[PDB]
């Protein structure tokens, strides 16, 4: 649909992040392509500021929905390249089980050629020992589906869903994400009927890399329409 045609091929991905977890601050910069085609995203973050002073995997939500397969029939319900080229703003809250939580404010939108989406985040009341800022998280992130609604009120979408990050001693880690997502423009943007998102991602290091960093692969696409 509108914005759709941004998307028909392989998009240059760039991704910048400011943030302060508990008063440590910290950046992260990324790049890669991504393919709506398919939804899929190749991705490699650094980061810039030395070491991670939170577990990668925590990040990953934060850190492009624009790319996500949405099959023929449900073409009408792609808020997320609707509002292209302007973009959207991206705003969630992560509540980590028995810990903190993230507050994160992005915008995302095309500069020239590239898709880029810009975050500030900040996290609150973290336990010095606990899985977060005690670095206990297997270094993987497993599948989720996420049930996307419209919010009429103010022409966007939102969404909620629980994110479970495998604890090195084989608990779980439970991070709860509510999700509003507005149009930075004002021209006419989709808004969906409910369905949702499967995601899968994949996490890896790059040998020849120095520096603390994420290699990601990821999947999306959209269900739940006939």
């Amino acid at each position: 649909s509108k914005g759709e045609e941004l998307f028909t091929g392989v998009v240059p991905i760039l991704v910048e992040l400011d943030g302060d977890v508990n008063g440590h601050k910290f950046s992260v910069r990324g790049e890669g392509e991504g393919d709506a085609t398919n939804g899929k995203l190749t991705l490699k973050f650094i980061c810039t500021t030395g070491k991670l002073p939170v577990p990668w995997p925590t990040l990953v939500t934060t850190l492009v929905l624009c790319f996500a397969r949405y099959p023929d029939h449900m073409k009408q319900h792609d808020f997320f390249k609707s509002a292209m080229p302007e973009g959207y703003v991206q705003e969630r809250t992560i509540s980590f089980k028995d810990d903190g939580y993230y507050k994160t404010r992005a915008e995302v939108k095309f500069e020239g050629d590239t898709l880029v989406n810009r975050i500030e985040l900040k996290g609150i009341d973290f336990k010095e020992d606990g899985n977060i800022l005690g670095h206990k998280l297997e270094y993987n992130h497993n599948s989720h589906n996420a049930y996307i609604t419209a919010d009429k009120q103010k022409n966007g979408i939102k969404s909620n869903f629980k994110i479970r990050h495998n604890v090195e001693d084989g608990s779980v880690q439970l991070a709860d994400h509510y999700q509003q997502n507005t149009p930075i423009g004002d021209g006419p943007v989709l808004l969906p009927d409910n369905h949702y998102l499967s995601t899968q991602n994949a996490l890896s290091k790059d040998p020849n890399e120095k520096r603390d960093h994420m290699v990601l692969l990821e999947f999306v696409t959209a269900a739940g329409i006939t």
